[PDB]
């Protein structure tokens, strides 16, 4: 049975405008700026941009995969996947 949401998690995460992207819930640095309630962090591949998120625009990764998966125009997408499938833990600093 699911968990909460907690940092570490891979999802596609949905934005207005953009198809369900490839993305991990991020930790929250020491001294770094916090969320406001009820939002996490997250971490979008491939663009390496973040942005704050209520569970109802996150898929979780393994459920998701072969709806959301595949190849896509935009910038930085493909790059995306590749990070979640091949290194979605790592620091993208």
């Amino acid at each position: 049975m699911p968990h909460a949401f907690k940092p570490g998690d891979l999802v596609f995460a949905k934005m207005k405008g953009y198809p369900h992207w490839p993305a991990r819930i991020d930790d929250i640095a020491d001294g770094a700026v916090k969320p406001p309630p009820n939002k996490y962090p997250i971490f979008f591949f491939g663009t390496h941009e973040t942005a704050f998120l209520g569970p109802k625009d996150l898929f979780p990764y393994d459920k998701s995969k072969d709806k959301y998966g595949k190849p896509n125009k935009r910038k930085g997408f493909n790059e995306g996947l590749w990070e979640i499938q091949n290194n979605p833990h790592a620091s993208y600093s």
